[PDB]
């Protein structure tokens, strides 16, 4: 369903990406995303699908777009413009100043700090759950091993009950990969009705968990308000659910696929920060984007007041004028540019705590299953949107070669 082209916008840029279903997916979904950096299309595109919206395709493009808040706001930060629109997240739905108070709520929250205080909770559960899987020989690895991971991590954090889960995370897919069954409306509301009764609670009696943290938290000189908090919390649920918990199975359906970039990591341990930045680059998973508050010509091209600009964060470390060869894996990759935590003032508060888990899931799964493969024959499926993911991960292994810890 193409939305007919806007004047202002010239016919020869018109290259009709639909970022909920790109076409060529099978081929893996940075792959599809990929067409958008081919050579027969432009820096900077206009799409009619999804109601119709600008895409730039180019790392200095995005890069100069999120520093540019003045021009690209925040206040419409999904596609399509009814998400973005109903989209009121605190703090990524504010442009600075105002932004600023609440980023600096937020990381407080889930920044460093919070993660060097969890830091023996996230190798627990980690270990635990990878002793759980290993005498299986078998798993899916999204639902087995990506979704609790980090989803209990989160939800420890947040003092909220794991009972509280499946209805949470299906919530949350509908924000960034809906089933078409709630509009992101609806699943917001849903979000901040189950959110608004406990929010009371932890400003009444306040706790130490995150969520009495953020609605009891102050900013600029003034207690944050319940609507305020209410909308922070949502957000944080958000990044809870549905981010490193997609990445997690990017990086491991690789790892079975690439025995020799594992057997890199099991002898030499102290590469894996390197190779998840790497990681991080390769399989960069968000796309969203951002509003023209007046008319604006971008690097040539006339932007409207009112247009939407989706500027994949993705995209960036794809960029082949960012990083040579960036389809090929290379964990001593001299130079590893990439967004994929963002760029500018709405940079991922939470990046820490994913590199953490990440790191943590690749030491002490290569320690316990450092061989393994995808199941005979399977096919892997990703999925696209706001934040891109993978439908099933099957993995299979000799328990025999797996080490006990
Ligand atoms: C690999 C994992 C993650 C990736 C790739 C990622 C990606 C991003 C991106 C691209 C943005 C900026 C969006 C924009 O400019 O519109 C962002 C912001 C944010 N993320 Fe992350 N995220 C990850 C994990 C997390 C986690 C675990 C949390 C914990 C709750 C979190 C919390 C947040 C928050 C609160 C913001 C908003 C910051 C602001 O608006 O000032 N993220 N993330
Ligand atoms: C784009 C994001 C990854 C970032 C954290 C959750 C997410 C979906 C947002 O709405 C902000
Ligand atoms: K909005």
């Amino acid at each position: 369903n193409l939305a007919p082209l806007p004047p202002h916008v010239p016919e020869h840029l018109v290259f009709d990406f639909d970022m909920y279903n790109p076409s060529n997916l099978s081929a893996g979904v940075q792959e599809a995303w990929a067409v958008l950096q081919e050579s027969n299309v432009p820096d900077l595109v206009w799409t009619r699908c999804n109601g119709g919206h600008w895409i730039a395709t180019r790392g200095q493009l995005i890069r100069e777009a999120y520093e540019d808040y003045r021009h690209f706001s925040s206040e419409c930060p999904f596609i399509p413009r009814e998400a973005g629109e109903a989209y009121d997240f605190i703090p990524t739905s504010m442009d600075p100043p105002e932004q600023r108070q609440f980023r600096a709520l937020a990381n407080q929250v889930v920044g460093m700090p919070v993660v060097d205080k969890l830091e023996n909770r996230i190798q627990e559960l980690a270990c635990s759950l990878i002793e759980s899987l290993r005498p299986q020989g078998q798993c899916n690895f999204t639902e087995d091993y990506a979704e609790p991971f980090p989803i209990r991590i989160f939800m420890l954090l947040a003092g909220l009950p794991e009972e509280d889960i499946p209805h949470l995370k299906y919530l949350t897919d509908q924000m960034t990969r809906p089933d078409g069954s709630m509009t992101f409306a609806e699943a917001k509301e849903a979000l901040y009705d189950y959110l608004i009764p406990i929010i009371e609670q932890r400003r009444q009696k306040p706790g130490t968990d995150a969520i009495s943290i953020v609605a009891n938290g102050q900013v600029n000189g003034r207690p944050i308000t319940s609507d305020e908090a209410k909308r922070m919390c949502g957000l944080l649920l958000v990044g809870g659910l549905d981010t490193v918990v997609n990445f997690l199975s990017f990086s491991m359906e690789f790892l079975a696929k690439s025995p020799e970039h594992r057997q890199e990591l099991i002898e030499r341990p102290e590469r894996i920060p390197a190779a998840c930045e790497e990681l991080l680059r390769r399989f960069s998973l968000v796309a969203d984007g951002r509003i023209l508050t007046s008319d604006y010509e971008f690097h040539g091209v006339q932007l409207k007041k009112g247009d939407q600009i989706l500027l994949p964060q993705m995209l960036s470390g794809l960029d082949e004028r960012e990083n040579a060869a960036p389809m090929h894996v290379d964990f001593s990759r001299q130079k590893v540019s990439h967004t994929t935590f963002g760029h500018g003032s709405h940079l991922c508060a939470g990046q820490h705590l994913a590199r953490r888990e990440i790191i943590v899931t690749l030491k002490e799964w290569l320690t316990r299953i450092p061989d393994f493969s995808i199941a005979p024959g399977a096919q892997i499926q990703h999925k696209s949107g706001i934040v891109s993911g993978v439908q099933a991960l099957p993995l299979v292994w000799d328990p025999a070669t797996t080490k006990a810890v």
